[PDB]
């Protein structure tokens, strides 16, 4: 538990170190952003992870899309086709009544390829593989560019029982959050079609930076909880294990989003700030680790917003993999986390 504090001190090294990198990234983003704003398809475009990879950045480009009509993809409660109900500037991407993910991405990558290949004053390169574009700025400054539509409709029905923050952040807060927009990113489910996936990364960001039962948690010396610290330690636990077990790729399917999702559920389970006292760091981390093991072992990790979307289903992550991680995390917990030693 003082070992855990030692780990957190080791991780805290961003202060002004990243501030130059960010400047590099912010410089290339805004130029890109204002070129897209030229295009008819990209009028409403504007801005909207790995705790130990300070040169890798993640940016989402949001695009306002009214009149929107969702159609669920074959009862996979998180993936949808996009339809409409005048004529939108996005009507150039229709493939039938369905909005084409692939076709909007090609134009998007085409236009970005223009602004990088035509402006090589400060050099840039663009690699490609939902994240449609990755850019290399100079030596290993990478930034991931994601396209998302913004919808201001009510959230889809699949989220009705999600975001179970009532006893933690209040029913009032749930109500306000759900009046905010939701987002859709092009991604296909496991087969290829023009399907989109729900994204709530902005709500996630908001509850994390306003995370207490108390409105003044994080704002005075008397109300310092260890919530963010437990999330960081959980993300580091996974990154270290993925790195150490990399020779055989047992853990390639697991990601920080799985650990962030489990963390939010423990917040729901543990709603009082007194359950996250800093003097109980060791115990709060163990509650996080213990719930993650339960997810692994039961093979159930509900998306925090979409409770019938199981991140740990066998269609996404096979059984052997989840059993292998279970065993390694069990070993770490039962030995006071040797992976954190110096
Ligand atoms: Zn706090």
């Amino acid at each position: 538990a003082s070992k855990l504090r030692a780990v957190l001190e080791k991780l805290k090294l961003s202060r002004d170190d990243i501030s130059t990198a960010a400047g590099m990234v912010k410089g290339v983003v805004d130029h890109l952003l204002l070129r897209l704003k030229c295009d008819s398809a990209f009028r409403g475009v504007g801005l909207l992870v790995k705790i130990s990879a300070p040169n890798e950045f993640d940016v989402m480009f949001k695009l306002e899309v009214p009149r929107i009509q969702l159609e669920e993809y074959s009862n996979t409660r998180a993936y949808y086709f996009v339809k409409f109900k005048k004529e939108n500037p996005l009507s150039q991407f229709l493939e039938g009544e369905i909005l084409s993910a692939s076709k909007m991405l090609s134009k998007f990558r085409k236009i970005i390829k223009e602004e990088i290949n035509d402006i090589k004053d400060t050099d840039v390169i663009m690699k490609r593989k939902s994240p449609a574009v990755t850019l290399l700025i100079s030596e290993k400054i990478s930034v991931d560019i994601t396209l998302a539509l913004e919808s201001k409709s009510s959230w889809p029905a699949s989220t009705q029982e999600g975001l179970r923050i009532q006893n933690w952040l209040s029913a009032k807060v749930r109500k306000q959050l759900r009046l905010k927009p939701f987002y859709l990113v092009p991604k296909h489910a496991k087969f290829q079609e023009e399907t989109w996936r729900l994204s709530f990364s902005h709500i996630e960001k908001e509850i994390l930076n306003n995370h207490g039962k108390s409105k003044t948690c994080c704002e005075n010396k008397e109300e310092k909880c260890c919530r963010k610290d437990c999330l960081k330690l959980m993300k580091y636990l996974l990154e270290q294990l993925k790195e150490r077990f990399k020779d055989k790729k047992h853990l390639d399917k697991f990601s920080s989003y799985h650990v962030k999702t489990a963390f939010f559920h423990v917040c729901t389970q543990n709603p009082q700030d007194s359950q996250w006292d800093r003097k109980d760091l060791g115990l709060c981390f163990d509650n996080c680790v213990t719930y993650f093991l339960q997810c692994l072992r039961t093979e159930k990790l509900e998306n925090y917003f979409i409770p019938e979307f199981n991140l740990f289903s066998s269609n996404l992550i096979d059984k052997r993999s989840k059993e292998f991680l279970t065993k390694q995390i069990e070993y770490e917990r039962n030995n006071e986390f040797p992976v954190f030693d110096e």
